[PDB]
């Protein structure tokens, strides 16, 4: 789906995806 899109600060990932600092991309938000 949207997993794989690169981001930095205001890229705009899909709803539920966040910008990780490891590979700088939209990842699924995992609340613990």
């Amino acid at each position: 789906g949207c997993l794989g899109d690169k981001c930095d600060y205001n890229n705009g990932c899909c709803s539920g995806y966040v910008c990780s600092r490891t590979w700088k991309w939209c990842v699924l938000a995992g609340p613990w």
